[PDB]
């Protein structure tokens, strides 16, 4: 119940000061627990992946590197007391774990890119998943564009083809379609090496692949090798997770 995850995110505030007292409160969960596998433990999974979604929706950059510190101290602080069991990952929803942290290094990895293209797409993003707060307070936000930013891909694409279809292709428009490119691009090159220090998703790229196609059909030389470059760059990245997900089950 909330009763219980709002006691143990009471002994990880505890659990960066001293470790003895929220020792004890893990001790005091091994017995008082339920210990039945098949779901009462997914009910304290149910938990630390309940607090890595409040770590995560925690100087907006500086403000979001010291949030993939803190949910490494939190991760850290899951080692220890231990926190060495539960997975609901099942459908849509430890691997859990890792997954938001890939998203918070793809957060700050938009966020080291700031420019006006972009910062428009993205407030176009937010406007259709809903209103937002005119208490000044526009970035227009991310805190929340962060446990799902998933979103502010497939989106900041629908902005890239209403761009190109005043695009009117001419070259400086296959140069915007280019620019966004690069930067869904190393926004998936973040998040692989952050698995190195270890639907919706994958439609977005294989709708991006084929208007990679559509434009160096009129394109000048050099430039059409580097989106060929990057659109190689990134279907290098799909095949590696349909790879690893294969390795995954037998």
């Amino acid at each position: 119940k909330i009763k219980l995850l709002k006691a143990a995110f009471l002994q990880y505030c505890r659990k960066d000061l001293g470790h003895a007292q929220m020792v004890v409160d893990e001790l005091f969960s091994s017995h008082s627990d339920l210990d039945s596998d098949s779901e009462l433990d997914r009910a304290v999974t149910q938990i630390s992946v309940d607090l890595m979604d409040d770590y995560p929706a925690s100087i907006i950059l500086h403000q979001l590197e010291d949030k993939m510190k803190a949910h490494s101290f939190l991760m850290d602080f899951i080692h220890q007391v231990g926190l060495f069991g539960r997975l609901g990952s099942f459908p849509v929803r430890l691997l859990l774990c890792e997954h938001a942290e890939k998203l918070s290094a793809a957060i700050v990895l938009k966020n080291h890119h700031s420019r006006l293209s972009d910062l428009v797409n993205t407030a176009i993003l937010i406007a259709l998943n809903k209103r937002e707060y005119e208490i000044p307070s526009n970035l227009t936000p991310a805190d929340v564009f962060f446990r799902e930013v998933s979103q502010v891909d497939t989106i900041c694409e629908c902005l890239l083809e209403h761009e190109e279809q005043v695009l009117r292709d001419s070259i400086e428009w296959a140069e915007v379609v280019i620019n966004v490119n690069n930067i869904l691009k190393d926004m998936l090159q973040a998040a692989s090496h952050y698995r190195q220090n270890r639907r919706t998703v994958i439609i977005r790229q294989h709708e991006i692949v084929l208007k990679v196609a559509y434009p160096q059909a009129d394109s000048n030389l050099r430039n059409i090798v580097t989106e060929q470059l990057v659109a190689l760059i990134d279907c290098f990245l799909d095949g590696y997770v349909s790879q690893l997900k294969s390795v995954d089950k037998s």
